[PDB]
């Protein structure tokens, strides 16, 4: 206060690379103003010392672009470690502005503070800013959730979408579901003006296309089948019998014209979406992408066994039968329609993960390692010049100790080995290696990974949902999203029209006096 | 046995016939024409003998034998380890995992239920 | 305290920091820098590193009496020096390790399976 | 800790003038005639605040 008195500067701008880093743990950055500074290192009283100060510019951008309401945004933590200082500084010095002027200013990335926190995954100030009501009468026209009416326990509130929707570009609703850095996506969506969002898109239209999409899906797979079971079957003649080139003049030809025109219409369009989308990352390629590539290669394995054909290689038959069972296997994409069987394949994706790779890295290194022992150890066939021994071979014992696991056969030690107590204890450690070790202890990881993932597989099923739901959306023509529109126009103020949505609510516990409220009369009119 | 065949028995069983029926026609549709040895030259040789064939080995009954009469060996022994993994491996030991969640819930309630 | 397994009275020496002037001397933690939330500390290394003998790591890890030891190296100036060890040489001279004890392998392999 | 038993066999094998170029610290001018070879750790802090004496430098940033 000595200082400022005296005439200090409250407009200084810390450029410097300490207070621009490069990395987390080289510097400080604040939001480089002696304004953002108080904010930023928990000091209200200093915030209020300055913002009384006429010479202050509360809406001055940085190097970066941010101002006061972004600087805020980009340093905010969790509860467990940064409790709750910060967002209570950006409620008070957004109401001291009395303004619509700092919550829409963008960045040099092009950004809102809106949509700056959905790009970081700031769950619990995107949480504020998405139901911030507030009460007194002069400032009532800054809130992004309004009383419409109430009557005892029951009220109704409407919600704000003016940039959550997508009827705009880099909406909050498309930033949340399309985000590969931030880890806690399926936390953000449970937030109420988007949760109620994706419902209501699932009952006008969303759920009608995905029954046409199951149904185009499965009659391609059944006349792939059929066409490839059914062939002409001779040693002398191989004819293919896509696209019709017998005229037998038999008609339902068009199925065999349904299986060309309908791989050329996955290929094109499922190679647009891996192009669209660059992971960078494996761990994104299996999360996010695993069924845009699957998709992808069954329909050139089709369209690769008619080029065969014309070439006449004979290998166009190895490329058929790959595309048969892995089309059937397909079909498990289409569970995600289900709450039921949805959450059923997101636990097979977490046991194979996690589980069953760890498995077979170990399993292997002991098919192979003792498999080689036992072959080594086995004498020339020329006494009885026809089957002296089973494990004659590397490939043969390989063969016959996986039959031993999985149970099938029967066991022989009757050998052609030189040392038949040798041969006898290597095969009973592989016995007890793998039947009593390895697959009871399977079981016992099995129930660890299932017991932690329980607690969160509606919520990934959820986010997995929200992506087929926003595909449809950008697929479907202009004149049908006007129709297929959520919200209605609500007169807020005097002209201010903003486009709500609206949910009820009982509530039985904070008994009050009504006021704040739109509308009188509580009953719907019309 | 109520809650167990409500919650974990019949989603086993519908992903497991997608799979049993998945494989057993691309395993049909690729051995040869049984002229040449005019009886018992494979197992495989119909879709109805197919599925057969890999209903029994994953209850563990029979023998497995790999020399068919099929155009590509590798392949019949590639789509054939790829069942082993995705039955024996992965369902049925998931299947155990599962019901030992259900199991920990309704032995809270299992009392009250049977009064 | 590191032969006897005292891993409270341990933590407090390796970590020592006294505010006071005249005082400041006997720390084994200095603050180097500070601006808001960001610091920036040092930790003595005099005799916990293994530039001596008997020094505070190799009792620790060669202890054989003691069941906390797996414990007693979450601590921070012994956390961050074995994380250190392992990016400069211990992870490129544990993948010359393996090389050639898998070479070593598959060449008894190979002679004793093709003799 | 089976890690870090197989960290300090490698290190009792590698010769002396490979244990100097591979050496943690940096010699820090604690007090008045008083060099203590150090390391270095970062953090980063939100809960006690306060104001800050008893640091051995003023200028903050890294000096190279
Ligand atoms: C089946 C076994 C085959 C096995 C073969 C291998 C397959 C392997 C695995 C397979 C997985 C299981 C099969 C996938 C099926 C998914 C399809 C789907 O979305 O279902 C959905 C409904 O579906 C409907 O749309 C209702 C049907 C009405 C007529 C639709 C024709 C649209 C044209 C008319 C358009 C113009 C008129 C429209 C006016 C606006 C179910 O969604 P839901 O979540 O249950 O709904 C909420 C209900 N709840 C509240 C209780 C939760
Ligand atoms: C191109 C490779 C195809 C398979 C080849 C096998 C070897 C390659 C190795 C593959 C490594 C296996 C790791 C899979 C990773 C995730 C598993 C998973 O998605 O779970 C899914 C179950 O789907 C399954 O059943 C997975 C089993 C894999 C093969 C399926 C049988 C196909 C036969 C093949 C024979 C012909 C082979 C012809 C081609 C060589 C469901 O889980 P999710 O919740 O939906 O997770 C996706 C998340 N997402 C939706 C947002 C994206
Ligand atoms: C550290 C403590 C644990 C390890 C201890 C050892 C440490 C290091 C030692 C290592 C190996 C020392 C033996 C090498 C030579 C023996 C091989 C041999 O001649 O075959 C012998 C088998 O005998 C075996 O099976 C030996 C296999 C290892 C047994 C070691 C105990 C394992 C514990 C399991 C305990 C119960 C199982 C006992 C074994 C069944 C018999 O020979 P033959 O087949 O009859 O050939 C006859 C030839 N003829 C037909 C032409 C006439
Ligand atoms: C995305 C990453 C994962 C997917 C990668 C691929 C992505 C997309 C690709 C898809 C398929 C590409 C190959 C199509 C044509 C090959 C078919 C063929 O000719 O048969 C070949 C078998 O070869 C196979 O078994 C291929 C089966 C799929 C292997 C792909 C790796 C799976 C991972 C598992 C890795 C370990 C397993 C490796 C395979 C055992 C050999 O032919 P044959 O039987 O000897 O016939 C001889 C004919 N003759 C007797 C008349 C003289
Ligand atoms: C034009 C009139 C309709 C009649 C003909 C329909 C022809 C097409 C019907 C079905 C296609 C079958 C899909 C199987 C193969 C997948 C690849 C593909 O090419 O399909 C694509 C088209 O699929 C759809 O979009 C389905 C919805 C129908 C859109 C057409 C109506 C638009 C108007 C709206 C009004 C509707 C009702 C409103 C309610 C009143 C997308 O399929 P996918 O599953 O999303 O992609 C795979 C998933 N993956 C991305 C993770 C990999
Ligand atoms: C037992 C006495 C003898 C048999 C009876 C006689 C035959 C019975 C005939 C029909 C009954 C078959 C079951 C349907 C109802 C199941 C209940 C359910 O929760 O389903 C759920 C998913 O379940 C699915 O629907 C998965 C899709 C698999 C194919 C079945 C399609 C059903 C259409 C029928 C065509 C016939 C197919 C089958 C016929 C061979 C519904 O989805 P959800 O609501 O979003 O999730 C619920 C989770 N929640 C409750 C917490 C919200
Ligand atoms: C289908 C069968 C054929 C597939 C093979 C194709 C190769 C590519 C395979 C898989 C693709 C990439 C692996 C998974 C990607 C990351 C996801 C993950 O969680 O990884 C996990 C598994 O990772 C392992 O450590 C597996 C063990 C060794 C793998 C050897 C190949 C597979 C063995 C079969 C063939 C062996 C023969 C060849 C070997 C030279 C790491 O464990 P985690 O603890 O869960 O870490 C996650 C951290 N978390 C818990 C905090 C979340
Ligand atoms: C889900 C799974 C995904 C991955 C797919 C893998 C699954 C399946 C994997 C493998 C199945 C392979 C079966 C045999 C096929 C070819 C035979 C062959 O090449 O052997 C040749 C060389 O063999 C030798 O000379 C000895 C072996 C050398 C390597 C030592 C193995 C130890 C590796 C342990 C650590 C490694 C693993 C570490 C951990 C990962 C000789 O062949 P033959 O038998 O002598 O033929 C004689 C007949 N003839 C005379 C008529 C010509
Ligand atoms: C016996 C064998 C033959 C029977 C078949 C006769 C058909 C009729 C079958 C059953 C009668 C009706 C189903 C159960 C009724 C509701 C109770 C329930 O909990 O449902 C559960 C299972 O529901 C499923 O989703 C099953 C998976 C698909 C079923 C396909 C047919 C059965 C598969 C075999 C044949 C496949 C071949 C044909 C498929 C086309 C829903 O899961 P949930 O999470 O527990 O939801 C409860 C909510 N809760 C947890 C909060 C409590
Ligand atoms: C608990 C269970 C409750 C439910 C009961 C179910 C349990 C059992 C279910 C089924 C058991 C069936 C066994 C065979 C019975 C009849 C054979 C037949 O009709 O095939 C005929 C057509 O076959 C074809 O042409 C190819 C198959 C077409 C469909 C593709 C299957 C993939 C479905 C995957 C997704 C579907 C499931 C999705 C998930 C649910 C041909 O017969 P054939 O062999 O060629 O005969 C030749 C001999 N002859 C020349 C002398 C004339
Ligand atoms: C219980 C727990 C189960 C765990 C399973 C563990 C996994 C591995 C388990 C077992 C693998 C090994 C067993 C059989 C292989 C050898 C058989 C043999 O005799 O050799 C054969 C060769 O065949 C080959 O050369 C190809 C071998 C690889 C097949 C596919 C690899 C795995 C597929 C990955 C699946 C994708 C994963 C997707 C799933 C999500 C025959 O050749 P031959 O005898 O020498 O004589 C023929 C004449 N010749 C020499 C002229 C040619
Ligand atoms: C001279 C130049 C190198 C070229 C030739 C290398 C020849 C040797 C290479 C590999 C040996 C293979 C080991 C397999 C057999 C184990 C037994 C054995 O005798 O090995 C011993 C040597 O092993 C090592 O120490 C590996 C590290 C290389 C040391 C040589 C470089 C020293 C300079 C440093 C600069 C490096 C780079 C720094 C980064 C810039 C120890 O192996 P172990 O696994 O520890 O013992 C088993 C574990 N157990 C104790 C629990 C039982
Ligand atoms: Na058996
Ligand atoms: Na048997
Ligand atoms: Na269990």
């Amino acid at each position: 206060a000595v200082l400022i008195a005296a005439g200090a500067d409250v407009n200084a701008h810390a450029k410097g690379v300490f207070f621009n880093p490069k990395y987390q743990h080289e510097g400080f950055y604040f939001g480089e103003t002696p304004l953002a500074l108080a904010a930023c290192t928990n000091q209200p009283e200093i915030v209020q010392l300055l913002m009384e100060n006429e010479q202050t510019d509360i809406t001055s951008q940085d190097s970066r672009g941010n101002n006061i309401l972004h600087a805020l945004v980009t340093v905010a933590e969790d509860f467990k470690t940064q409790n709750d200082f910060v967002k209570r500084m950006y409620d008070m010095i957004l109401l001291r502005s009395g303004n619509w002027e700092l919550e829409t200013m963008r960045n040099n990335d092009g950004l809102t503070p809106l949509q700056l926190a959905a790009k970081m995954g700031k769950a619990e100030i995107l949480k504020y800013i998405l139901s911030r009501e507030i009460k007194e009468k002069p400032l009532r026209s800054l809130s992004r959730k309004f009383t419409d009416w109430a009557y005892g326990p029951v009220s109704s509130s409407l919600y704000d979408l003016t940039n959550v929707d997508t009827t705009t570009d880099n909406s909050v609703l498309e930033i949340i579901v399309y985000n590969t850095n931030i880890d806690n996506r399926h936390e953000m969506l449970t937030l109420e003006p988007l949760h109620t969002l994706l419902h209501t898109k699932w009952k006008k239209f969303a759920k009608y296309m995905f029954f046409l999409s199951f149904c185009f899906y499965f009659f391609y797979n059944i006349t792939l089948t059929l066409v490839s079971y059914y062939r002409p079957r001779e040693d002398e003649d191989l004819p293919h019998p896509l696209a019709l080139t017998h005229k037998m003049s038999w008609l339902q030809l068009l199925g065999r014209m349904f299986v060309l025109i309908w791989a050329t219409c996955i290929s094109v369009k499922e190679g647009i979406a891996i192009f669209l989308l660059r992971p960078s990352d494996l761990q994104s390629i299996l999360s996010d992408a695993w069924f845009h590539f699957v998709f992808f290669v069954q329909a050139v394995l089709v369209i690769l066994s008619v080029f065969l054909y014309l070439f006449a290689y004979k290998e166009y038959l190895a490329c058929l039968v790959l595309a048969m069972a892995l089309g059937w296997a397909n079909m498990l994409y289409y569970t995600r329609g289900f709450q039921s069987m949805g959450m059923y394949s997101v636990m097979i994706q977490k046991v194979i993960l996690h589980d069953v790779l760890k498995f077979l890295f170990v399993y292997i290194l002991f098919l192979l390692g003792f498999g080689v022992a036992l072959a080594s150890l086995i004498e020339k066939c020329s006494k009885d010049k026809k089957d002296c021994s089973s494990y004659g071979s590397f490939s043969d014992a390989v063969l016959e100790l996986f039959k031993l696991t999985i149970g099938l056969g029967d066991l022989n030690i009757q050998q052609n080995s030189t040392y038949p107590i040798l041969f006898l204890f290597l095969l009973i450690t592989y016995v007890i290696l793998t039947f009593v070790l390895l697959l009871n202890m399977l079981i016992a990881l099995m129930g660890e990974t299932v017991e932690n993932v329980s607690k969160e597989s509606e919520r990934i099923w959820r986010l997995q949902r929200a992506r087929t739901i926003l595909e449809f959306e950008k697929m479907l023509p202009e004149w049908l999203r006007s129709r297929f529109r959520m919200g209605e126009l609500c007169k807020v103020a005097d002209e201010d029209f903003r486009l709500c949505l609206r949910i009820n609510e009982v509530k039985w516990t904070e008994w009050k006096t009504h006021v704040s409220f739109l509308n009188e009369d509580p009953g719907p009119i019309r």
